[PDB]
């Protein structure tokens, strides 16, 4: 028998994980023996599954199959459907939820350490995906999962492109639901992404960490604030452009260090080239960690 091969008949429904963009994600028990003794996996699948929705996540399912590193989340095997060929996504179950909500909830009592310890992580999974050539274009504290205490993992491939052979972006023409707050300005502007506006995207996630994602302090809220709560629908697109032109930014969450203050600011360059490489950011990163410990 195939382990990576699972029959949706004996997979018993427990509870809800998350729902973003396209699928949704619900925690699961593999008993086939049918006495609960079976093992507890995440389940992805499409709300709509239509023919090019479908497409699309056999590509992320073939993406997240090729990808093999501590932090990122384990591939177990995919569900086939009779007839019209619906997909499932069998994953890993990682019990403590998204960094999100882990942060929201257990706030300053993970210190800075633990908070550089999860960065270097992020980082970590990061440059192995850019290895590979793949462009996550969705990176944010909701798509990090937890594993236990020391460790976190990426954990959703949903808008992950591969690099054409020739080019180092990826050119989206008909844009869908964009986490525009975590955008790169060229990702704005061009629809443009590239392992550096990847980069750009890590430095908001940091920025998330340090901020323990008070509401009043997320991304949407502090951008909205600097354009103006009155913007709306294409205007704020409009108008967020202009303010990173004019270098409009994020502002210094309250008690982050200086040193990793820095390496957000420097994350979010206007000059793609000059944004650092997530093989440095994590030689960085670990250097900090190193001197605090
Ligand atoms: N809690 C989780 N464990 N494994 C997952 C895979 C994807 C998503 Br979304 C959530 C989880």
């Amino acid at each position: 028998r195939d382990p990576t091969q699972f029959e949706e008949r004996h997979l018993k429904f427990l509870q809800q994980l998350g729902k973003g963009n396209f699928g949704s994600v619900e925690m699961c028990r593999y008993d086939p023996l049918q006495d609960n003794t079976g093992e507890v996996v995440a389940v992805k699948k499409l709300q709509h599954s239509t023919e090019e929705h479908l497409r699309d996540f056999e590509r992320e399912i073939e993406i997240l199959k090729s990808l093999q590193h501590d932090n990122i989340v384990k591939y177990k095997g995919v569900c086939y459907s009779a007839g019209r060929r619906n997909l499932k996504l069998i994953m890993e179950y990682l019990p403590y939820g998204s960094l999100r909500d882990y942060l929201q909830k257990h706030k300053e009592r993970i210190d800075h350490i633990k908070l550089l310890q999860y960065t270097s992580q992020i980082c970590k999974g990061m440059e192995y995906l850019g290895t590979k050539r793949y462009i996550h274009r969705d990176l944010a504290t909701r798509n990090i999962l937890v594993e236990n205490e020391n460790r976190v993992k990426i954990g959703d491939f949903g808008l992950t492109k591969v690099l054409p052979q020739d080019k180092e972006y990826y050119k989206v023409k008909e844009p869908g639901e964009s986490p525009i707050f975590w955008y790169a300005p060229e990702s704005l502007t061009e629809s443009k992404f590239s392992v550096a506006s990847d980069v750009w995207s890590f430095g908001v996630v940091l920025y998330e960490l340090f901020t323990y994602i008070e509401k009043s302090k997320s991304p949407p809220a502090e951008f909205m604030r600097m354009i103006g709560n009155d913007k709306q629908g294409q205007m704020i697109v409009f108008h967020l452009i202009e303010l990173l032109k004019n270098n409009g930014r994020l502002p210094r969450p309250d008690g982050c260090p200086d040193e990793i203050y820095m390496i957000m600011t420097e994350c979010w360059n206007n000059n793609v080239n000059q944004r650092p490489s997530f093989r440095d950011l994590a030689l960085r990163v670990d250097q900090i960690r190193d001197n605090m410990a």
